[PDB]
């Protein structure tokens, strides 16, 4: 049924991981469109952490929309969203998606 | 010793641990993020290389004589802990390969 789409927040298992890679079941912000995510069963998504630390790659989620925390834009990963049990949670606003893409784009050298 | 992956480097890397259809194994990786970030965080963004191409547009072919053969999977870019996954310097990709991977990955990410 549900295919994650760009700008969706989803519950996802970030375990398995290695080292300082984000782990845990937590919200993920999806960057790749559902057309890709549906044909491959993979997606690009960033993990969400509970507390702002003023880390340069943090993008705060508006608390009023009921998922609190910061997207770690630099922690974007190709993820098997079936294997990691993606579950629909919310939709982030356009401006959060654009700021995450801007910060990750800069990191990737685009 | 003191090697820090830099943008455009090809490194051998453990893509395991992974889940499901995610790329696994010990394979070459094309580094996209700069050493100034990679060194402070111990993370990097990099794409895996596979020696067996399927012939889809998000595959970027490596030129010969770099020490490994195959295609960069631009859509499989990930944040990786490069010390945990035992990054080892291998080669440097040409600027045109790095630009093509970034263009294609930017398409996937909605840049």
């Amino acid at each position: 049924d549900y295919v994650p789409d760009a700008g969706h927040l989803v519950w996802l298992n970030f375990t398995p991981q290695a080292g300082h890679e984000q782990g845990g079941r937590r919200p993920a912000l999806v960057l790749s469109p559902a057309a890709y995510n549906g044909v491959t069963g993979l997606m690009q998504a960033c993990p969400v952490t509970s507390r702002a630390k003023g880390y340069p790659f943090e993008v705060t989620l508006p608390a009023h929309l009921g998922v609190s925390g910061v997207v770690l834009a630099d922690h974007c990963r190709s993820l098997d969203w079936r294997s990691r049990r993606a579950e629909q949670l919310a939709e982030a606003p356009a401006d959060v998606l654009a700021e995450v893409r801007g910060k990750l784009g800069s990191l990737l050298g685009m």
